[PDB]
């Protein structure tokens, strides 16, 4: 009765209202690191998030959102294979029930406990729902997660969720700083695609970093304790909220190293 990630109406079954499911650039992809071609024309990356103003943090049913304000040129990201500036607008993950799954994108068909987005729309559009309807319209730095030690940054984050585990409970979420969340390299590899969640709108270039950061297995534990349901609904655990490696088609996946 709307798509979610379960047995009746997870992935396998988008394509029936999504057409664009079964398209030429969806994500994600596996990265297979033997066939990226190292591109020494890839500028690196510019990520600028000292002005971030985050403003709330939602549960939306399908994950949880930490939202920023994007009326200005506070958090933008520029460089890499990047014409423009893209403005953060929001970050979420996608994580399993278990340790040995989670990410959406898979390094030599390896999959991370999780994966961290951080959605960023191109500013020449005027607003997100302009940019959206463009090939060159979002830009999502991926992050992987892989279990180990804690990551500080991280648990502001953490300490909030119990306030937010039903769908459509929100709470304000100011001065969090998501320059924590990001490893001590920038190295990444680069590919055109899509939103990995419906409408499956094909106007993304993905950045997805090579180093992932570490969390506890703490931290991933609160995750999992979400609810996909709203207050007084049926129980179900928010976990396994990612959609599994699509046809890499007639692409090519760049990397901004060797
Ligand atoms: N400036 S603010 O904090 O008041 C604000 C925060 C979030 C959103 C939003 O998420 N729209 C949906 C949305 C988000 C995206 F990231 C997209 F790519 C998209 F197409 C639609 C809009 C405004
Ligand atoms: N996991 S990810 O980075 O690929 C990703 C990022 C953002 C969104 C999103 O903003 N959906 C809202 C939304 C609502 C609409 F009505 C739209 F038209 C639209 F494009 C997006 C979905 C997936
Ligand atoms: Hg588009
Ligand atoms: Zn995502």
């Amino acid at each position: 009765h709307h798509w979610g990630y379960g047995k009746h109406n997870g992935p396998e079954h988008w394509h029936k209202d999504f057409p664009i499911a079964k398209g030429e650039r969806q994500s994600p992809v596996d990265i297979d690191t033997h066939t990226a071609k190292y591109d020494p024309s890839l500028k690196p990356l510019s990520v600028s998030y000292d002005q971030a103003t985050s403003l709330r943090i939602l549960n939306n049913g399908h994950a949880f959102n930490v939202e920023f304000d994007d009326s200005q040129d506070k958090a933008v990201l520029k460089g890499g294979p990047l014409d423009g500036t893209y403005r953060l607008i929001q970050f979420h993950f996608h994580w399993g029930s278990l340790d040995g799954q989670g990410s959406e994108h898979t390094v030599d068909k390896k999959k991370y406990a999780a994966e961290l987005h951080l959605v960023h729309w191109n500013t020449k559009y005027g607003d997100v729902g302009k940019a959206v309807q463009q090939p060159d319209g979002l830009a999502v730095l991926g992050i992987f997660l892989k279990v180990g030690s804690a990551k500080p940054g991280l648990q502001k984050v953490v300490d909030v969720l119990d306030s937010i585990k039903t769908k459509g409970k929100s709470a304000d979420f100011t001065n969090f700083d998501p320059r924590g969340l990001l490893p001590e390299s920038l190295d990444y590899w680069t590919y055109p695609g899509s939103l990995t969640t419906p409408p499956l709108l094909e106007c993304v270039t993905w950045i997805v970093l090579k180093e992932p950061i570490s969390v506890s297995s703490e931290q991933v534990l609160k995750f999992r304790k979400l609810n996909f349901n709203g207050e007084g609904e049926p129980e179900e655990l928010m976990v396994d909220n990612w959609r599994p490696a699509q046809p890499l088609k007639n692409r090519q996946i760049k990397a901004s190293f060797k």
